[PDB]
């Protein structure tokens, strides 16, 4: 995996019981700008972030999706550097507990991410790569085990309670 510059934490509980916490370790120097951005959405350092935002997409043997902080329903979210940004490196693939950038085409990178919890080829080249999962893959296990309904939601909120930089 790319060189691990930075790290950061996610403090998860399915509403009123605690599930854990899972450290992310990022790529800042094959994805700066991605990085830096994710970075101070966990830490909060803006006023807004990932802390007490949602997984509101859970695939159960592909990935998990959150930080959509704005509408929570996977139609919101926002960068520190505005509405969207660029894909600032396309080169990095896919491999189980990657950190990638939700999209909807090229250049739309807002908040939104996902975690992939088994390999998925078939979106390298069109989502950028900026972390990994150090510790806590058994949180995300549990988190792509709980009942979801229609579009894949949880039934009972899945949330960040907490977030932050080691």
């Amino acid at each position: 995996e790319p060189e691990v510059t930075a790290k950061v934490y996610f403090d998860v509980m399915i509403d009123s019981e605690p599930l854990g916490r899972i450290t992310i370790g990022l790529f800042g120097k094959d994805a700066p700008l991605t990085t830096e951005n994710f970075r101070q959405l966990c830490t909060g350092e803006h006023g807004f972030g990932y802390k007490d935002s949602i997984f509101h997409r859970v695939i159960q043997n592909f990935m998990i999706q959150g930080g959509d902080f704005t509408n929570f329903d996977g139609t919101g979210g926002k960068s520190i550097y505005g509405e969207k940004f660029a894909d600032e490196n396309l080169n990095v693939k896919h491999f189980v507990g990657a950190l990638s950038m939700a999209n909807a085409g090229p250049n739309t990178n807002g908040s939104q991410f996902f975690i992939t919890t088994a390999p998925t080829p078939w979106l390298d080249g069109a989502h950028v790569v900026f972390g990994k999962v150090l510790d806590g893959m058994d949180v995300v296990l549990r988190i792509e085990k709980t009942k979801t309904n229609s579009h894949d939601r949880p039934v009972k909120p899945v949330k960040i309670v907490a977030s932050g930089e080691l």
